[PDB]
């Protein structure tokens, strides 16, 4: 007999998805906010936001409320909070409800107290945080019960996140700030050097997700992108290659396959030999890039799986551990 | 519930449009008024007026109510609006009305707000101040709304505006003194160097129209003009061709070429990539000079549309706009 | 309701000219008055005083009552206002009627003022002054209202006038002592030095109207000519040919191209072109110089029109003119 709502949450640097329980997941959309530096009011957010990176009168303040797990813009995040919400023909789902937080292994107690503070400000009742990595297995379709040992790639926009798990716990985990972002950047960056257009963003992200990889593929193509020219100013178009991107994603991973390296080298000796035979597992957004299964295989000769529906593997594990959490709560805990 | 009148206004330096909801489009004529200098008399605006430009008595003083969005004239202004609804069968409908005007980029608050002071002196409860550029945007058939960029060039007769607009913003605006008014001086500083001929502006004005152009048109022609022979001071008549004319508009939209050129300069990257997509749009009475959208595309390489109807495109904008202004009415801004 | 008569006046230097209202031209002879000087009678005024020219007592006084537009005596002025409308069998016309004057552009605010004098002094009530050049223009047929430029060159026996008029206004203004009087005395210099004959005036009248003209015509013809020998004193006779007269009268308008060369030096740009279009109209006694029209399209190379019945111009603008004064009157001007 639970009368109280579930919300669970997956509060990504990039993408912003809401659970409800008995109406599935309820929102997805970016993480990007738009404020009135003039007045501060919320202009817009999720994908109206979105679509107005880089296109902005100079009034408008581009947010991100949540930076790799850290509630980076308070108000903007109780601003997201009392949206998410907003499309349901329901009063508040907040009151008294059971809230599921997920946390990178980087995030501080400190800040995991912030997290819960917001919940319960909205009017949540029970509070929980578990570790992204464990919900991103979960969601991938591991048993993590079991005593098994799997290593976990979490690569999402602003951290790239690994793991070890086993017996349903993190038994070695190692973070870096090289993500989505940092490979956005680094595209941007190299348009720049090689061909002296300044590009957006926005224009980064969509070459790395129309042409970008790790490995040859069977459908190499160009792309053609518009910026402006670092000399004359004015607008210039240009053409991008698939092994140009490609090698710019290599120089990007080159310091998570050191991570990984380091993780490896931290990790008991017989969790070594199930990682051999069980493999990685790749999660989050950055498993999209094409042939990164190859790319670690090729590497660490590795069996290497992408998750099915990478993006939503933590939300998809949330929904999971909902029977745990409310088998606790009758268990008192 | 609406019960005020809705009156818009195109308040150009050259030409002057009117609209009522209800009406349509009740006034567009010459801004050009004629003052009886010893008696200060309205003796004639509108067309009755510019029919005399050149031809009028001594004691006739011709008055330009409004520069450049600029009131000029407080009492040839007041003058103007006791008179656009004067040919409308019904009691004044300023009062209490809802007044929508269009600015320019360059008008400064304060004019502004001198606008609005002539407006409510007339007797309207509401008076709204628009952006001319995303006003002839609109008129031009854009939707502004979206989160795409567009290049919008307005030649009137004071002014050149440049808009970058997106998402119903103007996120970078130039605007330039060479207009209508300065091709028809350089028309005429021409004739003048190169025939020794003073001729009077209406007289460059018209040349500008009859085969004014930017580049050769499928149908170049010859025009006669007839001035004063700067020598013997005598009516003296001479033989205009395209080429020459093209010649001066060219030389005359050097400095408007320039200040496209510091827009783009100052556009975000990422605006640049829709601004080589979407192209330019030109609107306003210069829209009309032949081939200026080859002009556009020669000089810059970027698509160039000329608006439909280039001359109503800001009070075809204000039209559009309406249905906005009385749902925010509805909201209490 | 007008119950008040309206009444006209061309009280030219040579021919005067009057219109009632309801019974049309009543009087239309020279402006010749004789008077005795022994006894101050006015002996004849008109026709009859015309037929004595050079041919009268030494006690008879040859008066001209206005000349140049200006009472030269007050006395005859009021003289043949008491007598044009003497023929009329109708008590007094000039009771509380409405008089409308015409006077040259030269005439004097002083003597303008005047000449409103002795109309009121008559019975007038309202007395109107309009500008001769606006009448004539009317006289001719052209719709002065438009803004369209037209050249006036009035020649009468006092004055040669020219305006440059539009918009119903007078524009540029110019005006000579050298018309149909200089004519006479040029050509009577002419003969004595030619032939060593005096003439006297109205022999030379008769000349230039007999075969007078400026350019050679379809009918050369010469003249039998009667006057005294400056030698013997005695009566001689003389045969004067076209080509003799012709070459007087282009001599004495010498001076009148120099007249219309200063106006057009002086007249708009704009308003130059016009002229270039519409042309000169010649109206006046002077219009009747044979080819007339011939010699100014030579000399300037515009179209030159005279006008149909060329004596009458004015009064007949008087006539097209009495709508507008009632119109006036009924407004309270
Ligand atoms: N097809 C694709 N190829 C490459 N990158 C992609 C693709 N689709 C999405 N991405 C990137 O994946 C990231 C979004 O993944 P996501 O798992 O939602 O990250 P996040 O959880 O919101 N941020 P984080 O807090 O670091 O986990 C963005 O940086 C996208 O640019
Ligand atoms: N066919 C044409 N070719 C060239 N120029 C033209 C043509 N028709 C009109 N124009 C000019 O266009 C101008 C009028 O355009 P318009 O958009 O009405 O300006 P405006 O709004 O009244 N003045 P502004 O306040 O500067 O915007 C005048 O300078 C005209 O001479
Ligand atoms: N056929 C003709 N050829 C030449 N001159 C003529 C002819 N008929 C009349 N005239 C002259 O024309 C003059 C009369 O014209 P008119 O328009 O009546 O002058 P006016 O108005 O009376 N004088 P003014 O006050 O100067 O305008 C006289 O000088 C005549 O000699
Ligand atoms: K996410
Ligand atoms: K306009
Ligand atoms: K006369
Ligand atoms: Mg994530
Ligand atoms: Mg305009
Ligand atoms: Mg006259």
């Amino acid at each position: 007999p639970e009368t109280r709502p579930f919300i669970s949450l997956d509060l990504g640097t990039a993408n912003v998805l809401a659970y409800v329980s008995g109406q599935g997941v309820v929102y997805n959309e970016p993480s990007l906010m738009a404020y009135n530096n003039k007045t501060n009011s919320l202009i817009a957010l999720g994908k109206a936001a979105y679509d107005m990176v880089g296109k902005t009168h100079g009034d408008i303040r581009m947010v991100t409320p949540l930076v790799d797990g850290v509630i980076a813009d308070m108000e903007a995040a109780q601003d997201l909070l009392k949206h998410i919400f907003s499309r349901m023909k329901m009063m508040n789902i907040w009151k008294n409800a059971i809230v599921l937080l997920a946390c990178p292994s980087g995030v501080t107690e400190l800040e995991r107290e912030a997290l819960k503070n917001v919940a319960k400000e909205m009017g949540a009742e029970l509070v929980i945080i578990e570790e992204e990595a464990k919900m991103a297995a979960l969601g991938a379709g591991i048993n993590i019960e079991l005593p098994q040992g799997h290593l976990i790639i979490d690569i999402g926009g602003g951290t790239t996140d690994l793991a070890i798990i086993s017996s349903g716990d993190i038994v070695v985990s190692r973070s870096i700030k090289v993500a989505g972002n940092h490979f956005d950047d680094d595209i941007r960056k190299y348009i720049r050097s090689e061909y002296n257009i300044a590009i957006g963003q926005k224009t980064a992200e969509d070459v790395k997700k129309f042409i970008g990889s790790l490995v040859k593929y069977h459908n190499e193509r160009s792309m053609q992108i518009y910026g402006r020219d670092i000399v004359s100013g004015l607008p210039k178009e240009a053409k991008i290659s698939s092994e140009e991107i490609r090698n710019v994603l290599l120089n990007a991973f080159s310091k998570i396959t050191d991570l990984v390296i380091e993780l490896l080298e931290n990790t008991p000796p017989e969790l070594a030999g199930d990682i051999m035979r069980n493999g990685i597992t790749v999660c989050g957004g950055g498993a999209l890039i094409r042939n990164i299964d190859k790319y670690f295989f090729d590497i660490f000769q590795l069996p290497t799986k992408i998750a099915s529906d990478s993006l939503n593997c933590v939300i998809e594990g949330t929904k999971i551990f909902e029977k745990t959490i409310k088998k606790n709560i009758e268990n008192g805990l």
